[PDB]
């Protein structure tokens, strides 16, 4: 499985779920997840994220180990999110700011 970790919350671009062949991006308010099980592991979608927020399982950083199991829980109760839209309205204001999970919203 490919992890959306930090900084894709508050940014969420979407341009990740354009490229992904299987569709297994979820959508949450402020936030992007991949369901584990669908993931194929192509890694055509983490050249694609703005925020660089999507790493391959076994590369998320140690500190970002939180989210692998969030990606898990989280893709189990938000819709699926085929189409790319537009960023969140203040996305790269928030882009690269540590700490961004303590803003999540379910
Ligand atoms: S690694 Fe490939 S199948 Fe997995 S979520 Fe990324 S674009 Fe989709
Ligand atoms: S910021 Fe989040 S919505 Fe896709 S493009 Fe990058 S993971």
């Amino acid at each position: 499985a490919f992890v959306v970790t930090d900084n894709c919350i508050k940014c969420k671009y979407t341009d990740c779920v354009e490229v992904c062949p299987v569709d297994c991006f979820y959508e949450g308010p402020n936030f992007l997840v991949i369901h584990p099980d669908e993931c194929i592991d192509c890694a055509l979608c983490e050249p694609e994220c703005p925020a660089q927020a999507i790493f391959s399982e076994d590369e998320v950083p140690e500190d970002m180990q939180e989210f692998i199991q969030l990606n898990a829980e989280l893709a189990e109760v938000w819709p699926n999110i085929t189409e790319k839209k537009d960023p969140l309205p203040d996305a790269e204001d928030w882009d690269g700011v540590k700490g961004k999970l303590q803003h999540l919203e379910r």
